[PDB]
């Protein structure tokens, strides 16, 4: 449980949490209610883990792209602010927090990555990505890097990947199409290829992360970085005389950052909903409140019309909003987790060399499609699921490699084919009762694999296979993408990413989103154990 008569608030540690704590102090000074502001690591992952059980903070701050998924998991109070209040904020900021017609969070501010550059080492920043290698040659001689930004998070590399035609989910005639993922197209490949070539020609280093890139820019070691408004506070504190401007173009097309809208959601399990509503509407989303947070670390273009009039003078905000216009506001749908986890890994592996660009992206397309279908819960019709999978894996490890390969054959054939799966289930069931094989079993290598070398049925094996087929039934379109992952040998990636998207730790096996993902995880896990070997 969460303590009544208090507010706990989680916000990311790159944002202005101290400023927010100031707004919480003022809230205490008026209403007598303590406000604790914490900033956990892996906040976006920690919240759904914790909040699934009925625990966590009262208010959660993150960009709006995570909030649909939280809403689908029943983790968020509906927010219902008065029309009087709604008019005080920019309409498009309310759109970003509107999921399936209901509002699921208060918008706070618009964030967009811009090119930040050291005016002392680079008076005129490049208008194109294509210039940057030459410019790094020139600067490397002087003892400086042209460009350093965080390659570990795809938020930062996505503007390049999207530039020549990458997209997450196609948006055509008012609707996103979950089935149409744009990670593996000519455009995305071009953009990612450029980034890898940058790394291959020692213009950037693949292990560069947020910390490294920030320190390098703030200590004068590098001429350009890519970051968002929150970063400007530490650049100010340092010596550097910096500009904020448009991102460079790629193939003569603008970089398209995914724009986020920092948002505050109320935990559905909080006993303090009215208190939290009051804090957000009357203390934070006021000129005094936002100023407190913005002075700590800049929010970007705030959602409160009145305080944005003050910040719109700043040329760094005009730059932020130029890039915002050139990019796209992120979708808030549940499938965004799937997209981001697929792309996080494609980019890391392509940069490191663990995978070619073409293969890294082909895998991301497949895994995103699979997880996106799994997260789509609509229009579908005695033991822990953790232990069950442990039992199943145990049994299929005792098999020989030929037998493993033969089981895999039959199960592969079921993927996407409800008739074949139904048949195999009937067969495995009869065999389990009868104890013996019939003539029609003679062309199912799986049924033979249920029998040990003595010609006796191993009941455990038949039961394991039945469990697999039950899990398989729970799945829908995701089956065809599990099949792709198996063919292309990228199951280990799918497995890993499925586990991230569950958010809850696999102890989730002690909600339809959870049923489908549990099943998806079991199917991927079993197919992998068969294809790879324990
Ligand atoms: O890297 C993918 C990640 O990107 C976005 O996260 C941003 C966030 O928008 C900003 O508020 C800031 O903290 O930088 C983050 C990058 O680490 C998405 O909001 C997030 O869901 C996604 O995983």
């Amino acid at each position: 449980k969460i303590e009544e008569g208090k507010l706990v608030i989680w916000i990311n540690g790159d944002k202005g949490y101290n400023g927010l704590a100031e707004v919480g102090k003022k809230f205490e000074k008026d209403t007598g209610i303590k406000v604790t502001v914490e900033h956990p690591d892996k906040l976006e992952e920690k919240f759904p883990q914790v909040a699934a059980t009925g625990d966590g903070p009262d208010i959660i701050f993150w960009a709006h792209d995570r909030f649909g998924g939280y809403a689908q998991s029943g983790l968020l109070a509906e927010i219902t602010p008065a029309a009087a209040f709604q008019d005080k904020l920019y309409p498009f900021t309310w759109d970003a927090v509107r999921y399936n017609g209901k509002l699921i969070a208060y918008p706070i501010a618009v964030e967009a990555l811009s090119l930040i550059y050291n005016k002392d080492l680079l008076p005129n920043p490049p208008k194109t990505w294509e210039e940057i290698p030459a410019l790094d040659k020139e600067l490397k001689a002087k003892g400086k890097s042209a460009l350093m930004f965080n390659l570990q998070e795809p938020y930062f590399t996505w503007p390049l990947i999207a530039a020549d035609g990458g997209y997450a989910f196609k948006y055509a005639a008012g609707k996103y199409d979950i089935k149409d993922v744009g990670v593996d197209n000519a455009g995305a490949k071009a953009g990612l290829t450029f980034l890898v070539d940058l790394i291959k020609n020692k213009h950037m280093n693949a292990d560069t992360d947020y910390s490294i890139a920030e320190a390098a820019f703030n200590k004068g070691e590098t001429a350009m970085t890519i970051n968002g408004p929150w970063a400007w506070s530490n650049i100010d504190t340092s010596a550097v005389n910096y500009g904020v401007t448009v991102l460079p173009t790629f193939k003569g097309q603008p970089s398209k950052p995914f724009v986020g809208v920092l948002s505050a959601g109320i935990n559905a399990a909080s006993p303090n909903k009215e208190l939290a509503k009051e804090f957000l509407e009357n203390y934070l989303l006021t000129d005094e409140g936002l100023e407190a947070v913005n002075k700590d670390k800049p929010l970007g273009a705030v959602a409160l019309k009145s305080y944005e009039e003050e910040l719109a003078k700043d040329p760094r905000i005009a730059a932020t909003m130029e890039n915002a216009q050139k990019g796209e506001i992120m979708p808030n749908i549940p499938q965004m987790s799937a997209f981001w986890y697929a792309v996080r890994t494609a980019v890391i592996n392509a940069a490191s060399g663990r995978q070619t660009v073409d293969a890294a992206l082909a895998a991301a397309q497949t895994n995103a499609a699979a997880m996106s279908a799994g997260l789509d819960i609509h229009f579908r019709g005695s033991r822990n699921m953790k232990e069950k999978l442990e039992d199943m894996e145990s049994v299929l490890k005792d098999l020989t490699e030929e037998k493993r390969k033969d089981v895999l054959n039959s199960l592969a054939k079921c993927l996407g084919k409800e008739d074949i799966r139904q048949d195999l289930e009937q067969r495995v069931s009869e065999v389990l009762i009868s104890g013996e094989l019939h003539m029609e079993d003679s062309d199912k290598p799986l049924l033979s694999s249920l029998f040990n070398a003595a010609g006796v049925l191993v009941e455990a094996r038949a039961k394991a296979i039945l469990d697999f087929l039950d899990a398989l039934l729970e799945l829908s379109e995701e089956q065809q993408f599990v099949a792709e992952a198996l063919e292309k040998g990228t199951l280990p990636l799918l497995k890993d990413q499925v586990k991230s998207v569950m958010e809850q730790n696999w102890d989730e096996l002690a909600d339809p989103e959870a049923r489908i993902l549990c099943a998806l995880y079991v199917v991927v896990s079993i197919l992998l154990e068969l294809a790879e070997g324990p």
